[PDB]
C-alpha cells in the first residue's frame, strides 16, 4: 500500500527475447586491467582490484541499433568513458567457491562506467567515498543482456571503445586481474549476491574525456555494440 508509485525497476533488454532482466544492485570493479592500473599511476602487482557501487537507476538500457543521447553531467569538467564487460547474476549466494562462481552468472552485456573523473580523483586524494564521481545520474549505459545459455561463459573476447571513429580502448576480457569467476567469488565475501545484481568488471587502458557532440561505440565479441552520443547538460 505505497503512499506513491515507486520507480519501476530498471530492466535490461535480453537479446532475442521479449522478457527483461530487472536490476537489483550494481557492483563495479576498479583497476581490474594491469595496463589501466599502470596508466592511472598504480602498481597492479602490489595492490589488488576494489569494489564500488552505482544505483540500479543509474543503469540505462540501450537497444541494439539505437544511440543513447546522454546529457553531459553537472559539476564536472572531466567526463570519462570506460568500456566494461558486465556480468548479470541469476543465482545468489555468499562465499561462492571459484569452481561454481560463473554458474551464478545468467548473462553478459557491454557497459560504460561513465565517470566524473575530476570529482572521483578529488575524493581519492582526500580519502573520501567516490559516489559524486561514480554513482551519479545515468552513469551506467548498457546494451542488451546475452544469456550464458546462448554465449556460455567467455574467458577470451576482444573489448573495444571508439570515439568519433577513433579507437580509444582495445584489449581482451582475458586481461582481467580478477576474472568473472574471481570477481563473483570475492564480491560474495563482502555482500550476499542475489538475482538481478550486475557486476561491471572494470575497464582496460585508454580511458579519456569525452565532450558534448562526440559519439562513442563500445563492443565485446559475441555481445554486440553500445552506441552513446554525449549531448548538452
Ligand atoms: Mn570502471
Amino acid at each position: 500500500n505505497h503512499l506513491f508509485a515507486p520507480e519501476a525497476p530498471v530492466s535490461l533488454t535480453i537479446h532475442g527475447s521479449d522478457q527483461t532482466f530487472p536490476v537489483r544492485r550494481v557492483y563495479c570493479v576498479g583497476r581490474n586491467y594491469a595496463a589501466h592500473a599502470r596508466e592511472m599511476g598504480f602498481d597492479p602487482e602490489r595492490e589488488p582490484p576494489f569494489f564500488f557501487c552505482k544505483p540500479a537507476d543509474a543503469v540505462v538500457p540501450v537497444a541494439a541499433g539505437s544511440t543513447l543521447e546522454l546529457a553531459y553531467p553537472s559539476q564536472t569538467g572531466n567526463y570519462h568513458y570506460e568500456i566494461e564487460l558486465v556480468a548479470a547474476i541469476g543465482k545468489g549466494g555468499c562465499d561462492i567457491p571459484l569452481e561454481q562462481a560463473e554458474e551464478h552468472v545468467w548473462g553478459y552485456a557491454v557497459g560504460l562506467d561513465m565517470t566524473r573523473r575530476d570529482l572521483q580523483m578529488r575524493m581519492r586524494e582526500m580519502g573520501r567515498p567516490w559516489e559524486i564521481g561514480k554513482a551519479f545520474d545515468r552513469s551506467a549505459p548498457i546494451g542488451p543482456l546475452y544469456p550464458a545459455s546462448q554465449v556460455g561463459h567467455p574467458r577470451h573476447a576482444a573489448i573495444s571503445l571508439q570515439v568519433d571513429g577513433e579507437d580509444r580502448q582495445r584489449s581482451d576480457i582475458d586481461q582481467l586481474i580478477w576474472s568473472v569467476a574471481e570477481t563473483v567469488s570475492y564480491l560474495s565475501r563482502f555482500f550476499e549476491l542475489r538475482p538481478g545484481d550486475l557486476v561491471f568488471t572494470g575497464t582496460p587502458e585508454g580511458v579519456g574525456a569525452v565532450e558534448r557532440g562526440e559519439r562513442m561505440l563500445g563492443a565485446i565479441d559475441g555481445l554486440g555494440e553500445l552506441s552513446v552520443r554525449v549531448v548538452l547538460e
